[PDB]
C-alpha cells in the first residue's frame, strides 16, 4: 500500500509503472518496521533542499518489500526498450536487495550508476544524487574512478556545510 511513504506523494510515482521517463531513476527499497528507512523518510520530507532536487531531477519510486505488487519495469534505450510486468520479489532480486534501505540510482535509459545498501545523512545524501543528477558520473573512467571522485565531491559538499 501507498501508506508506506504517506506525505511523500510529491516525490514517489505510483510505482506500479517503473521508468525513468526522460530522468534519473532513483528506486528506493524499504519496509515496514525498518528505523532507517524511517530515518530516511524524514530527511526526504524536511530537508527542502533534499525533497526540491529530487522533484527536480528523478523520477522515484518506493518499493516496501512487506507487501508483493506486481510493478511494470520499463528499461533501456531509445530505439529498444524492454517492458517486464514483474512482482516485488523479482524487482528486489534483479537488484539483489539485501538490506533496506537500499537506494538505486539510474541513468535515463535505467542502467543503473550507483547503488547504496542504507541510510545516509542527507548531506551526504543530497551530494550523491548532485553527482548523478548533474552528470559529473559521466566524467569518469571506471568503477573506481567514479567511486574515487564521488567520495571526494561527498567530502567536498560536507566541508560546505558550515
Amino acid at each position: 500500500d501507498k501508506k508506506s511513504y504517506a506525505g511523500l506523494e510529491d516525490v514517489f510515482s505510483d510505482n506500479k509503472s517503473i521508468s525513468p521517463n526522460d530522468k534519473y531513476m532513483l528506486l528506493v527499497f524499504g519496509r515496514n518496521g525498518c528505523s532507517y528507512c524511517e530515518r530516511f523518510k524524514k530527511d526526504l520530507k524536511n530537508v527542502k533542499e533534499l525533497r526540491d532536487y529530487i522533484k527536480e531531477h528523478f523520477s522515484a519510486y518506493y518499493v516496501n518489500i512487506s507487501y508483493s505488487k506486481e510493478h511494470d519495469f520499463k528499461v533501456g534505450d531509445k530505439n529498444n526498450e524492454k517492458e517486464i510486468k514483474m512482482s516485488t520479489e523479482e524487482l528486489a532480486q534483479i537488484y539483489a536487495v539485501q538490506s533496506t534501505p537500499t537506494i538505486v540510482l539510474s541513468d535515463k535509459t535505467g542502467k543503473t550508476i550507483y547503488e547504496l545498501p542504507g541510510y545516509m545523512p542527507s548531506t551526504q545524501f543530497l551530494a550523491v544524487l548532485e553527482f548523478i543528477g548533474d552528470g559529473k558520473y559521466q566524467d569518469t573512467k571506471d568503477d573506481e574512478d567514479l567511486t574515487k571522485k564521488l567520495k571526494a565531491y561527498i567530502k567536498y559538499k560536507t566541508n560546505l556545510s558550515k
